[PDB]
This record gives structure tokens, C-alpha cells and sequence, in this order.
């Protein structure tokens, strides 16, 4: 690929720098989509909304887009209480991003096992992480810092309120106590 | 992306200056579609038409394409008439545009603000707009220099006539008088 | 676009010379599909057949695939006499086709006008054509040597017969005795 | 393309060295997809398995998914028992592969002719075959080191067998004694 841009996912309410060598674009919050690859700069959205469009009828009469109610986010790390949250409390549960200027390619490795696959050689390793794959692997949207169980996040606009989602399409890899049968993988850049 | 070739749309009846250190390709007329991405070149047609075709039955009886009479484009910020146009004196309301040869790639950072998102460091402003995201964000198509509310207009090739065309699919996005709540965006270029 | 391999259809029963500069990598039969861009290295096919592919079952017995018996090929300037040609004395009627190894970009650019648009400043004129668009105008293929009403041949490989083939959906740009009437192109690369 | 990921099969159960100037990526198995292009790097796969994926209802309860249980691979050319294989015996029949980091561009040139064709001038060969195209010439993966009737296999997860894959939108290109009726390619790589 011609991946100039590298987005890098923090899983947690940090921005994550980017690695050296590497200008940052933009920074903001892991988006999926609003009703796509976590490895392109689409997936990095500036500024947190759950109702971001605005629709305009032929004349002065603008309205929010208020239909497709629905957005989808990468979680952080730490747990969403056993309780949906209102939007205006779920910004701690919304996985940070930046976008980086990359000067050569990078790719994810994946070992299907406990062991982190090794970069190629003359290769910098930028981040480790477990093998995820949605509805590819040699992107670097496949490589999450952190597992968890429920990786996303589904916010209700017109409810106002969100809690993780149960995605029928997207998996982890596993290996050929449960982080032990995940696939490990390492996302490396050609020097 | 490795898009060499940038549209500008001027959003005037008067054609873009590309910028300095880029060749014109082409100049020509702003096109969204005949019955796309506003930053590839197939956005900008050389010629205002609203019949361009030509069908060739098997023989010397060629006619022109005239069952799917529909053409989409990008208006001018001049406002049209309270009244249907016909296609003769509809050129002064279509926007032009320049297809010019960057020697780099250029990006679109948005804000979701009513402050203009920074360029990356060592990266230079090619222009300033509102953002539009169509039925991505990452492309230059997406930040327009003028807000318009039916920023498009619908040309139909039989009954002769354009107007404002209210499209169900495509927003503008917000901020998280009515300029004030219309995301910001900068076109940026690295040296 | 990042189109390494120029294609080149002569319109004739000749091979065309690549351009200077350019290696050949191989030469051909112009092709359109078996039941795409003429741009695109897949357009130029080695030896002419009308039945290329071969099906195995699981055991020794292998036969000729010969269900979707057509084929569609671009034709040459030369017309084609009045009734169905059997496909062993077709192959006159077939354009020829060189794939080169561009250095640079090259664009079609279009005057649906009936001069000739110029080469931007610094770019090389590597031929001129009429305007084809098929079911992409910045494409090499949008842009043929000569003007045909019915560019296109199909046969039929258990019926042993080839005739022109009157294509719904694609067309030749007009201008905004029947020559004059088609807009013009130039394929161009860059220095 | 910007094909910088070259994918070597071998159709043997011996991993394949990357070409000299080449940096193997990381090696696997030959996978075709689970219930794609032989020339990208999603077709090999780290480690052999049949049931890869894992997903995870909301909550800590997370199973193997198992729904759609099957997956194809390239197969060896050691000939397969006249009788289904459980899946723990399978490994000797699935094609080893390797991604190796091409520094130019490689392309697969087809004959349609017991003649192998030749690499341009200036191009360097990489491997000679047998021309297959599946449900894309120009790509190394339609460049097949051997050929076989039925070069594939499925495989059950649940059923916990494998065995080999009659594919009905799959072929050879035909010449224009059964290998004596394969068209012959060569992958050639620019220097």
C-alpha cells in the first residue's frame, strides 16, 4: 500500500504521540462509522459528536440529520460501568487517535500464537498488540494495543444514552487466561 | 492517496488559479454526475453540457443520448433566480474549477470548530473552506471554499430547465448565523 | 493514478510501436471482456481466442469451458463485410495492442470540441483520438485513434461467428459530416 | 500497481526462499479465504488452521466461530489419498508460501502457448508457471508454479476433514499431454 497516513489507536482517554520521526496530522477520538478500517485517517475524527451532519431543504430551513441515529467508537480500556451512559459522560470511555505522517510503509505481522512475530529485518517495530479482524490483516488496523472482550462502542443520538456492542461480523484471531489464545501481532515500518 | 492531479472548484463563473508551483492541466466546468468525489478530475469537464453523449446504433443512425436527461454540478455563489433557468442562461450560476499537477500530496484537516484546523508543521494552505462530506474527509473534495445551503444544481437535458437540487445523502459537517455551526476545514500540502 | 503500463490499440491488423522511451512488454489482441478499461494491461491479450479456459473436474477429466460462449473485442478501422465472419477468418477485423512501460503519468484530456486540447506545459504528446466513454476520462482508454459507430465486435465461440456489437451503455463525447460532431482528445506524459 | 509485497507459492510442503534482493516478510500457509488474488499478502497465512476466529457476546463468555466452518487452501502437488483427510493429517498438502519485500514492480506475462513467454528487457525472471485466473493476469498470482487438476482443497472445521475443491468460476488459459494445453507465464520483475 501507499499508506502515507498511519493512525495510531491509544485505547484509552490519552492522545497518543507519534513515533518519532513522524508529524502529526491531527489528533481525536477512534471512530468505526456513523449509520470502515481502524488503519485509515477516516477512523480519526477531530471532535467527538453523535450527531455530526447537518442537512439543508432548498431555502433557509437547515436541521440536524437526526435518522440514522446511531454512531459506532473504539473503547478505552477502562470498564463501561453495568449501567448505559449518557453522551455526555461516555468522552472517558472513547479510545483516542493520531493521525501520522509516515515516510515508508508499515505493515502488521501476526503470529497466530503467544509469541509477538518479529519485525523484518532492517524493519522499527511501532507498536504490539492482538489480532483483530473486522467485516485487511496486513493492515495496521489490525493490531490493537489492547484486547477487550467488547472492543466498541454504540452511542443513540436521539436516546442520548450508550454501552458496547455486540458485533456479528468482526473477530480475534486466536492461537494454533483468555488474552493467552489471542494472536499476537507487531505493526513495523520499513526504514 | 497518490492523487497527483487536484480540482479546485472556484464556487464563481470565474476559472481557478491553480497554485504557484503546479501546471494547469485542464480548466473547465464543476460536475458531480450525469444520470463522485468533488477532488478527482472526472469532477471537472472541460465544456458546460447537459447532453454530452452520443449512442450509435449498428449503421450510419447515430442520435444523442436522451433517456437519462438528468445532470448534477456545483453552483456559484451568486443565488439563482426564484424561478427555473433555462440551460442558455445557466452557465453564470455553474462553478468552475482547474485541475493542476501537484507534485505532492495535499489532504483536508477539519475542525468540527469555527476556529480553521492548522496545517501539519512544514506543510503549506492551499485554501480554506467549510466542510461537505457527500453519499473521504481525508480528500480535498470535501472542503469547499463557500457554504452554500443547495450548494448543487439539477439540469434536465429534455424539458431544458436547471434549479437547486436537494440531494437526501449529502451533509455538511457541524460544529460540536448559520455559518457558525458549519465545521471549518484547511486543504494543506507537503513541501 | 499509478498506471505503469501504457496500452495501446492500433485500430488496425498491426502492432503499434510502443513510444520511445518505453519498453514493450508484450503485444496482443485487443480485448474488452469474455462473458473494463481499455487503459488497463487486461485489455491487451497475447494470442486471440474465443475460447481461452479450461475447467477441471476433480479426476483426469478436463474440458473447455463453453458455457458463456462471448467474447468482445475492440475491432479495426477496416469495416467488417455485410454478414456474420466465422471466427477462424475474424482475426483481420481485431485490433492489435502494445502494453509499454511508462515512466511517468500519462491523462486523457478532453476538448468536446472539434480542435485538438493542447499537452500542459513540459508534457509529451503520445497520440490523439476521439472521446469513448464506457460503462475513467483522465484513462488512456477514454481516448481511441479512430472514430467506428460500432467500435466493438462480439463472437460467439460455439456459434463460430463474429459481428459488430451495439453497446447500451457506452458512448462517444460530443462537441458543445460525423467526425465533426465528436470531441477530441490527446494522451499526454508528463517529462 | 504499487505491489511491494511479492507472494510466493510453492505448492510443495517446503517453505519457498525469497528472491535474492528480497526481504522475506514472514512465511505460512496458502490460503485462498475462509467461508482473493494468490498475488496479495492476505494469502498466506502464519500458521495453518481451520477454525481461526473467536468471537466474544457482551460479557466474558467468548466462543470459536463456528458457523461458517469452511476454509480453502492451495494444495501441494503430492497427490491427496482417495479418501478425506482429518484435518490433523492435512498440513502436507497445503501449499507453503512466503512474502518477500520486492524493492520494484513484478507482473505475470502469459503466452497462451507451450512457449514460455519472455521478461521485457531489462526484467529479471522470478519464477515460470502455468497460467490460472480465478473468480488480475497481469498479477503474480495467476502465475502458478505447477499445475494441477484440482489445485485446491476445502476444509470442514466441524466435520474435521478436508478434501479437494471442484471450483466453478476458476480456470486455466488454454493454448490456442494435458499440461501440453496450459498456457505458460512467467513473473518478471523490473530492475
Amino acid at each position: 500500500s501507499i499508506g502515507y497516513l498511519l493512525v495510531k489507536h491509544s485505547q484509552t482517554d490519552q492522545e497518543p504521540m507519534c513515533p518519532v520521526g513522524m508529524n502529526k496530522l491531527w489528533s481525536g477520538y477512534s471512530l468505526l462509522y456513523f449509520e470502515q478500517d481502524l488503519g485509515l485517517a477516516g477512523s480519526c475524527l477531530a471532535r467527538f459528536s453523535t450527531m455530526p451532519f447537518l442537512y439543508c431543504n432548498p431555502g433557509d430551513v437547515c436541521y440536524y440529520a437526526s435518522r440514522n441515529d446511531k454512531s459506532y467508537w473504539l473503547s478505552t480500556t477502562a470498564p463501561l460501568p453495568m449501567m448505559p451512559v449518557a453522551e455526555d459522560e461516555i468522552k472517558p470511555y472513547i479510545s483516542r487517535c493520531s493521525v501520522c505522517e509516515a515516510p515508508a510503509i508499515a505493515i502488521a505481522v501476526h503470529s497466530q500464537d503467544v509469541s509477538i512475530p518479529h519485525c523484518p529485518a532492517g524493519w522499527r517495530s511501532l507498536w504490539i498488540g492482538y489480532s483483530f479482524l473486522m467485516h485487511s490483516l496486513v493492515s495496521p488496523g489490525s493490531c490493537l494495543e489492547d484486547f477487550r472482550a467488547t472492543p466498541f462502542i454504540e452511542c443513540n443520538g436521539g436516546r442520548g444514552t450508550c454501552h458496547y456492542y455486540a458485533n456479528k461480523y468482526s473477530f480475534w484471531l486466536t492461537t494454533i487466561l483468555i488474552r493467552t489464545h489471542i494472536s499476537r501481532c507487531q505493526v513495523c515500518m520499513k526504514n
